[PDB]
């Protein structure tokens, strides 16, 4: 087993993205939102917060990270706001096959991802305020 939890949090011009690492190994996970690209190490049990800022939150409408992990895995989270709605590609740059929950406010959306694969996840949404808090879990078999 294994299990990556990313929760983004925007407040105003921050979005801060807290991980946590409630796997067996340590990840390395790369962040990019817009210009900014920041890399940090998760180890197994450590929870890792890093604050972005903007002049304009619209810098943020495209965060993009990637659980990257010991031994060439990879899993590409890209999330995209547009609209009335979140979109969310994941690409499975791993051999096994993983599972990943996303939560946004009422509802929560699970799908797998087998090796090479690459799915999308799109939420709706009336008020785009729903989207303030997302959460994302990635369990490995």
């Amino acid at each position: 087993m294994g299990r990556v939890e990313v929760r983004v949090e925007f407040e105003g011009d921050k979005m801060r993205v807290r991980l946590r690492n409630d796997s067996s190994t340590p990840v390395e996970v790369h962040i990019k939102v817009g210009d900014e690209k920041r890399t940090v190490t998760v180890n197994p049990g450590e929870e890792v917060e890093v604050t972005f800022s903007a002049n304009d939150p619209h810098k943020f409408n495209r965060p993009q990270f990637t659980i990257e992990w010991g031994g060439g895995g990879r899993v590409e989270v890209r999330v995209e706001f547009e609209g009335d709605k979140m979109r969310v590609r994941l690409r499975n740059d791993s051999s096994t096959p993983v599972e990943v929950h996303i939560k946004v406010g009422d509802e929560k959306r699970t799908v797998t991802v087998n090796p090479g694969e690459e799915v999308e996840v799109t939420f709706s949404a009336n008020d785009p305020h729903k989207f303030n808090r997302p959460q994302f879990t990635i369990e490995w078999g």
